[PDB]
């Protein structure tokens, strides 16, 4: 029994941009009140980690990054009520704390505790439970899951069903629930309506599993790459389109293709050419354009304010719209009823130790999830 | 009398940008087969007329401008069935063609067979029903209203109440509807919100009117010319600020004053700074920002896609959503019941010939809405 004491364990620090993950031994801290201290059991390799070794997403260096993954409560501090010890638990990147105008809000999500808009790097409290090489090291959006160990808020995690399995439904954490939600709760997508996803990675995929549930007729994926198109058409695109195939700009061939634009189009890459691009293809008088996609920090797209006069409607979200606490114990009671599948986006299931392997599949394109066991 | 005949009077021509209007002698011919010829009782001058002689808004010049009138078929042409010779009528700026993906959709309203998006202005056939010393001068989003008689498609008329008062209804026709649909058709306001409202001239009023009806608690009115503040309080606001006035940035005063951001924002100006201002004075996770300005030809703004990322909503609308021939007989009907009052938004009636002094007003901050007499 650990509880009550440092753990020393592995996790896998950034010490600086563009540099692999370092394998080291960290010092956890236990808990203080209404934290939660998880064992990790498995966590999920999302494009959004890999922006903050790129520096597109800027967060305190050192770092252990990592926001998608399921584990084990080894001890709760003071004052916990939700979660106990030995329960199956979901690190929350997005937390609710209920008490703040958005939780209370009946739409918005992005609880006014995040550490995304201006990330510090640590606990609620200001401070960091990690210790690597005599220094303390900062946490990622308050969840750090590529840790066999961490720390986070209560605000900061749910309790799911004890029988799951958590090396799938770490999903549930991010990659899929950002692309269902998106489909079905922020865009709204329509039975009858065709809709276009640009970007056909785990989220992606997630995104057309969401627009096929709310009966979409006509799923079109857009991917510069062509190995990816079979999963799409696998889990309900009804055609995929490679824009470097043809001599038109991609917007004219969507715009051709639709009979006028379609109706909702997500764009799930981070780029600011095809959030423009999603945009644009979307009917002028009553299309949704939804940005999921994460753009670089502190840079500015362009656009024709037209384009929105006309009808559009433009709008991104967090987490798929999903107010975090709330919604994750349900989609894994969902996931858990079948209600829908997780296993056609995970493609590589590789040891903790392997992170670094994990992400040259994500960068050369052959991986969507690679989970990482503990 | 004149039915089948030539009919020679006087209509302001536009003959360069940047000019006044030249009151000429016009011959307006017949109308065509589904075109109504109509006898102008009252137009009112509006921002995107004065954005034609600016060059602002890019339309084929020579033309007769004029949009927001009402009055009197005097002759129909082969085909017309839903308006008869004496029936009062509002021009459509926007059409309904009732047969288009967008006039089919329950929610869109601009007609694909508009003359906005890429202004043609010609009739619905292709051609001109006007000429001066033998030249077609250009009709204006097939309205053309600054003459004593037009030429409309059926498409763009709607037949209106017979004991409709024209000369406050013309207001129906574009700045009234506009700004009052937008708030509660296109913003869908909701009852203890909190708005904010770049501009208060009369479309900026008419968004006022359109919140306060649809219960909000506090409405912001926005505007550099301190004397528009006492009619933006008499038809609603709560408080006026003149960004003139701060050290700081509006978006900051605004934020600030709401305690994070407003629920709805409307831009109702025209300019690209403060289309991006009122989206970022909005609540970053559920705020709603609606543009009505129409931006200058072909810039384009530069803005952050983070401000979408975290939950705001960025749309914009023509005619304030309305499907125009549904919408402005019910409008007129509920002017008619004392539904909303028309009364504040008119200061300035003139005859028609001093249309130049009409649009001196306007440029000038002293009317809101002057409405010319025939
Ligand atoms: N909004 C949210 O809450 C949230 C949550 C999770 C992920 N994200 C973001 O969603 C985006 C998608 O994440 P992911 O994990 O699915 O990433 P991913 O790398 O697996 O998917 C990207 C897909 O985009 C394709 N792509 C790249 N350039 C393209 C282009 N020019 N045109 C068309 N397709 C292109 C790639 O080939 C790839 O298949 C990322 O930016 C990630 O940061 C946001
Ligand atoms: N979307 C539509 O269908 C549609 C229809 C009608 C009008 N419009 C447009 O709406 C706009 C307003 O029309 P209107 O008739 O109400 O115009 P208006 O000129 O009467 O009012 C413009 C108001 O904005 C104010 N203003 C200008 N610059 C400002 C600034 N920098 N910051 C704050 N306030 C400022 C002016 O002082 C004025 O009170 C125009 O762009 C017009 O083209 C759009
Ligand atoms: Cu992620
Ligand atoms: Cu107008
Ligand atoms: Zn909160
Ligand atoms: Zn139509």
């Amino acid at each position: 029994s650990t509880a009550g004491k440092v753990i020393k364990c592995k996790a896998a620090v950034l010490w600086e941009e563009k540099k692999p993950f370092s394998i080291e031994e960290v010092e956890v801290a236990p808990p203080k009140a209404h934290e939660v201290r998880i064992k990790m059991v498995a966590t999920g390799i999302c494009r959004s980690d890999d922006h903050v070794v790129s520096g597109t997403l800027v967060t305190p260096l050192p770092v252990i990054a990592g926001h998608e993954a399921a584990g084990i409560v080894e001890s709760i501090g003071e004052g916990v009520t939700t979660v106990r010890p030995g329960d199956k638990v979901i690190p929350l990147f997005t937390p609710q704390c209920g008490k703040c105008r958005v939780c209370k809000h009946p739409e918005g999500n992005f609880c006014l505790k995040n550490d995304l808009s201006m990330p510090r790097g640590t606990m609620q409290d200001g401070t960091s439970r990690f210790t690597c090489r005599g220094k303390p090291i900062h946490h990622f959006l308050g969840t750090s899951t590529f840790s066999q160990y961490t720390v986070v808020d209560e605000i900061s995690v749910a309790k799911i069903d004890a029988a799951s399995p958590l090396e799938k439904v770490c999903l549930i954490g991010c990659g899929f629930s950002t692309g269902y939600g998106s489909a079905v709760k922020v865009a709204k997508v329509t039975q009858g309506s065709t809709c276009a996803v640009f970007g056909l990675g785990g989220v992606g995929l997630s995104v057309i599993m969401g627009c096929k549930a709310a009966g979409a007729a006509r799923i079109i994926g857009v991917d510069i790459n062509k190995d990816k198109f079979a999963k799409a058409k696998e889990v309900g695109a009804t055609e995929c389109v490679n824009p470097q195939d043809y001599k038109k700009p991609i917007q004219e061939v969507l715009t051709e293709m639709s009979n006028g634009g379609v109706d909702f189009s997500f764009e799930v890459i981070g780029r600011l050419d095809t959030m423009v691009t999603a945009l644009s293809c979307c009917q002028e008088a009553y299309g949704v354009s939804v940005i999921v996609g994460v753009p670089p920090d502190s840079q500015n797209l362009s656009m024709n304010p037209m384009l929105l006069l006309s009808g559009r409607t433009w709008k991104g979200a967090i987490f798929g719209g999903f107010k975090s606490k709330d919604s994750v114990p349900k989609l894994v009671a969902d996931f858990m009823a079948k209600k829908f599948a997780l296993d056609p986006l995970i493609t590589h299931v590789l040891p903790f130790e392997k992170i670094n392997e994990g992400f040259d599949l994500l960068r050369s394109g052959e991986s969507i999830r690679t989970i990482l066991t503990f």
